[PDB]
Order: C-alpha cells, then structure tokens, then sequence
C-alpha cells in the first residue's frame, strides 16, 4: 500500500490476499494431477518417443518448476507477501517462476511450429528430425530460457519493507530490457497465431475436399437411381469415377486403399453396361456400389474426419492457452509502462486499480499448469486411449 523506495508505488488489495491463495491451490491440485498423469503416460505407459512428444514433454518439465513453488507462493500471499523463507529459497522461486513462464512460451511455439510442418509442409526436412536431434533442440532452447531468467539468481533477497520476495519489474520504466521482455512474447505470439491460422485453413480445406468427393458420390447415385435416360447414367458415372480417383490421391489403411480399387473397378463394370444401353442392368450394378462403400470406405472417411477434427482442436487449444495465460499480464505491464511515463511516481493513487489488475492477471500466468494437460490430451490419440483402456479394466 505504502510508497516503496526508489520510486515504486505498490498496492496490496484485500482481494489479492483472499481470492488468489485458493486459486493458487486449485492450480496446484489440477496441475499436479494433470502433469503427473502426463509424466506417467509419457514415461511409462507408451514406450515410443516421437519427435513431437519430446518437444511436448518439455512443457511437463516447465510446469513442475511452477508446481514446486505453488505451495510456497500460497504461503506468501496468505502472509501478505511476508517471505518467511530464506534468501536462497526466494531467488530460486523467482527463477523457477520465470523459467516456467518463459519455458512454456517457447515450447508452446515449438509445438505449434512442429505441427505447422507436419500439416503445411509434410515433405520438409524438419518433419524427419531424429529423437537425438529434437533433444538437442530442446536443450538449446532450455539454455536460452536459462540465460533470459538466470539474472534472478544474482540479486540478493528478500527486501525489507516485513520482508518481500519479489523482483519489482512493475516499478521499472520502459527501457531496453523491458523492450526485450515484450519482444520475447510478441514474436512467439505472432508465430503461434500465424501457424494456427495456416493449419486450421489447410485442415478445413482437406475436410472440405473429402466431404465434397463423398457428396458427389452419394448425390450422383441418387441421380442414377432416379434416372430415366440411358445417356444420363453414362455421364453420372463419369463424375463418380473422377471423384473416386481424386479421393485416392488425397489420402496422405491397407484395407481402405484396395477399397477404391474395388470402387473404381465396379464403376468400370457399370461403365460398360451403361454404354450398351443397359439402363436397368447398369442402375442395378450401381447399387452394388452402396454395399462396397459401407463395408470399405465409410470407415476410413470417419477415421480421417476424426483425425482432422482432433488436429484442429489441438492447434486451437495451443493458441487459446497461450493467449489467456500470458497476454493479460502483458497488457497490464504495458499499461504500467505508460502510466510511469505519463504520470510519474509523485502520486501513487494512479496505480491502485492497476496493481490489482496485475496480480489478477498474474494468476492467469499460473493457469498454464492446469491447462497444459488439455494440450497433452489432444496431442495424440494415445492419451484418450490410455483412459479408455484404463476404464476397460473397470
Ligand atoms: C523478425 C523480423 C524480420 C524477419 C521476418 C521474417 C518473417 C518470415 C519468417 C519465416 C518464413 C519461413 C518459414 C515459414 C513459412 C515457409 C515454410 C517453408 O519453409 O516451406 C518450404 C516448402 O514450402 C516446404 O515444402
Ligand atoms: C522415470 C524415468 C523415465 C525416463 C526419463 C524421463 C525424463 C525424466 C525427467 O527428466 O524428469
Ligand atoms: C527496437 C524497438 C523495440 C520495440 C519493443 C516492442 C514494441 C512495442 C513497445 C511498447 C508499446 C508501448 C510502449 C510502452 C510505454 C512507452 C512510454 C515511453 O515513451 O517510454
Ligand atoms: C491479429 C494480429 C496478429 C497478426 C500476426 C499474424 C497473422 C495471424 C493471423 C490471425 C490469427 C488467427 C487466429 C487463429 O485462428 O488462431
């Protein structure tokens, strides 16, 4: 509440002391349960480590850095920022808190960039990265996360004012490091938003092409069944045969590839019956095409339509989690940069309501430990298959 030293106006509303501690606890419970489940599924349930799970497992590592500090953080907010712990416990908590935020920001982009190449550029060299190469990338990206946040271990803590454990970054005017801080968030924000746009755009296109081929197939058969001309059926099978050949090249399955062989072959048989004036004998042969697509095709259409739906769901939650967790604190920090430049630090009451917003959006930053489990769930069908086979045992 009182004006701190070195031109620093800080406020501790009662809403922060009363509402945030139980929020920190809920984020601690679901975060430990979700990441603990992920840690079990990643490391013990499945034995195959792909390049995507290696990049994705870093979020689990980045989340446990915040999970460890959450009980201590609760102890600080209930004590009104009275840091009962020592010097070293405070430096480590600030380091791990920044390591969790900066680490989650970086690896949520790597997850989006990885899925961007799996979808948009399937044949690019970055899709064939070895597990050792992906492990080198993750280590190099952790080394970057170290350097950006290692400075929080140099400053001695706490600071008497009762002792407070905080890196007062909301009392620093906009300078070079603060510009770096904003750029370290907006470049990943631009990459994730662009990748999410391209992936959703490309995947909704593939689904629209599958349903367009399947539409022209069922629709054309209804023409053949309702046909009263011998020439109408010759042209109707033409659009079907072109649709059956387009669907073969679209699929990026052993019993589904040979199903189009039988599908096209049955069209060729009725194609000869259509050219011989067999109006009734070609309309009937076209009904055998209804029994082959149910047994052979419709299953692969639903499997791919679900694979596409889960991929779009995955890239959306990665973008949504990145925004609703890290953007609110950024906007508030930008508003403080303006007020320090506009109003200065003579009258502190200009920062009363803004400080309440900062610690509110600060708990949004801590939400990434209970929302990353949602990212893990939609990453691969192995996660829902873990709980489905676990519930199979009843
Ligand atoms: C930082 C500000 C100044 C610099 C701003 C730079 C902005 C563009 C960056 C990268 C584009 C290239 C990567 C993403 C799109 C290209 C994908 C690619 O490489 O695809 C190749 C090929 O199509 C596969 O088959
Ligand atoms: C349990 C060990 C499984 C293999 C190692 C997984 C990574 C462990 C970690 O770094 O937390
Ligand atoms: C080299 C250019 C660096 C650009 C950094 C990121 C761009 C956006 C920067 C902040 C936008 C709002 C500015 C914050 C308060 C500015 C007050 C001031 O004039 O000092
Ligand atoms: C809007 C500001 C972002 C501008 C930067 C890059 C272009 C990204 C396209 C817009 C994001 C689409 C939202 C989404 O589908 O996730």
């Amino acid at each position: 509440l009182e004006i701190d030293k070195k031109n620093c106006c800080v406020f501790r509303d009662d809403f922060i002391v009363k509402v945030l501690p139980p929020v920190l606890g809920l984020e601690f419970i679901f975060g430990l349960l979700g990441n603990g489940l992920a840690l079990w599924i990643f490391c013990f349930h499945l034995k195959s480590w792909k390049s995507s799970r290696i990049f994705l497992f870093n979020l689990v590592v980045a989340d446990f850095l915040l999970i460890i500090c959450l009980p201590f953080l609760m102890d600080n907010y209930v004590r009104r920022w009275d840091w009962k712990f020592g010097d070293i416990p405070c430096r480590l908590m600030l380091f791990m808190l920044a390591m969790n935020r900066q680490g989650s920001i970086i690896f949520l982009t790597v997850v989006a960039v990885d899925r961007y190449f799996r979808v948009v550029h399937p044949h690019h060299a970055l899709n064939k990265i070895s597990n050792r190469t992906a492990a080198i990338i993750s280590c190099l990206l952790w080394g970057i996360t170290i350097g950006l946040t290692v400075h929080l271990l140099k400053k001695k803590m706490p600071i008497q004012n009762a002792n407070l454990c905080s890196s007062f970054s909301i009392c620093h005017t906009f300078q070079w490091h603060e510009a770096m801080f904003l750029l370290e968030f907006f470049l990943p924000l631009g990459i994730i938003l662009f990748c999410s746009a391209r992936i959703i755009w490309s995947l909704r296109q593939r689904q629209a092409d599958l349903e367009d081929n399947w539409e022209t197939l069922n629709d054309n058969l209804k023409v053949i069944e309702k046909a009263d001309n011998a020439a109408q059926v010759k042209d109707a099978l033409t659009k079907m045969r072109a649709a059956a050949l387009d669907a073969q090249k679209a699929t990026p399955m052993k019993d589904f590839r040979h199903g189009f062989d039988i599908l096209v072959g049955q069209i060729d048989d009725a194609l000869k019956l259509a050219n011989e004036g067999k109006v009734k004998e070609a309309q009937a042969a076209a009904e055998q095409l209804k029994t082959t697509r149910n047994a052979y095709i419709q299953k692969y259409l639903m499997d791919r339509h679900a694979k596409i739906k889960r991929a779009i769901t995955f890239i959306m939650v990665v973008a949504i989690v990145f925004v609703i967790c890290f953007l609110p604190s950024v906007v508030v920090r930008i508003r403080i940069f303006w007020l320090l430049h506009t109003s200065g630090t003579q009258n502190c009451e200009v920062y009363r309501s803004v400080d309440l917003a900062f610690f509110i959006t600060l708990s949004f930053t801590y939400m990434n430990v209970m929302l990353d489990p949602v990212v893990y769930y939609f990453s691969s069908p192995s996660f829902p298959n873990f709980f489905s086979t676990l519930i199979n045992r009843c």
